[PDB]
């Protein structure tokens, strides 16, 4: 069914523009994103989860059959919010119009993340704002204004007082690229706890912002990998409280093999169903041995 263990999230704002709203489904074909969240969309495509009469945020979810919910209390032109069922992951899609103040869409945010407090929350953000949390360069900051200063502060202000944790990773391509110029004002946010992997920015689109690329994985704590005999391994995001059972029914869904024709082995010793991960002593980026019976 699958060979990830993780999402593969993309961001991106399109620029108002058709040829790039319409590149995407080829471009997450092509990376395996699961999600694109997306700001500036040409809204008349029909692929877009998004609301009201203009939208100017939205989710494209490449694989229809994932479970994703729109939250349409929490949900407007600007902000898209879903949940990707059936446990505690959230994602929202946002874009703060540069000709608009930022304080509002900070209110709208902060209210979201009241009604979900305790979950886990990805916040992709198109903030128009400049920060050397989301390494923009003393140029794009300083010396460029009151209301550059004024919305750098409200953000920091917001992700300090959210306890939000900023994803932008160090020495990466900028996210926007224009003729004035190269910027970095397109940020992925979460809640503490999410675990987000290998974020960069990519050259993908025909946007002047580029696309971001990360994955999160469902909220396991640790990753384990299991191998078979012909070199095939399956990551497996799992608990150390998960039974060895709940772990041969992760390998059906993934790979259809039945569990009462799975052997797992670790350390040397054939695994029983009935107990945990923990009792073999089996920790992060351990390795299981599955055979087939």
């Amino acid at each position: 069914m699958d060979i990830r263990p993780r999402l593969r999230i993309g961001q991106i704002n399109l620029g108002g523009a058709e040829d790039a709203t319409r590149e995407l489904p080829s471009i997450a074909r092509d990376l395996g994103l699961d999600i694109v969240l997306v700001q500036a969309q040409y809204s008349m495509v029909g692929f877009l989860a998004q609301c009201g009469a203009h939208p100017k945020a939205g989710v494209y979810i490449r694989n229809r059959v994932l479970p994703c919910a729109v939250l349409h209390h929490l949900s407007s032109t600007h902000i898209t919010v879903v949940h990707i069922g059936g446990w505690d992951l959230y994602m929202v899609s946002a874009y703060f119009q540069y000709s608009d103040p930022i304080d509002p869409y900070l209110h709208r945010l902060g209210n979201i993340l009241d009604r979900l407090r305790g979950a886990r929350v990805v916040i992709c953000a198109d903030t128009n704002a400049h920060s050397p949390l989301w390494h923009s360069l003393p140029r794009h900051y300083v010396g460029r204004g009151q209301e550059v200063a004024d919305r750098r502060a409200k953000m920091e202000d917001f992700i300090g007082a959210r306890r939000l944790v900023v994803h932008n990773a160090d020495g990466h391509l900028p996210t926007f690229s224009t003729a004035n110029g190269e910027s970095y004002v397109d940020v992925t946010l979460s809640t503490r706890g999410v675990r987000v992997s290998e974020w960069r920015v990519t050259n993908e689109s025909s946007s002047d912002h580029r696309l971001i690329v990360f994955g999160v994985g469902g909220g396991g704590s640790m990753q384990i990998f299991v191998k078979t005999l012909t070199g095939k391994t399956i990551t497996l995001e799992v608990e150390p409280s998960d039974t060895i059972e709940n772990v041969k029914a992760k390998i059906q869904d993934k790979e259809g093999i039945p569990p009462d024709q799975q052997r797992l082995i670790f350390a040397g010793k054939q695994l029983e169903d009935g107990r945990t991960l923990s009792d073999y002593n089996i920790q992060k980026e351990s390795t299981l041995h599955l055979v087939l019976r």
